[PDB]
This record gives structure tokens, sequence and C-alpha cells, in this order.
């Protein structure tokens, strides 16, 4: 069956946790040091 995953996908809780993981990922990307590669 392929019904037990749709509720988890479209749940209100699961649409506001990944939206902050992506913000943290972008922030971590923005904090990279361009000069010091081995730092």
């Amino acid at each position: 069956i392929r019904v037990g995953c749709h509720k988890l996908i479209n749940h209100h809780i699961f649409t506001n946790l990944i939206l902050v993981f992506i913000m943290l990922s972008s922030a971590a990307l923005a904090a990279e040091d361009p000069i010091r590669s081995h730092s």
C-alpha cells in the first residue's frame, strides 16, 4: 500500500520542520570561509 506515507508527508508538523532545516542549511553555506580551506 502507498497510503500510510501521504498523511506524514502532508502533515502540518512535517511542513514546518523541513522549512527550517533548509534555512539552517543555507545559513551554514553562507558561513563558509572562502580563503582558509584547511581551517
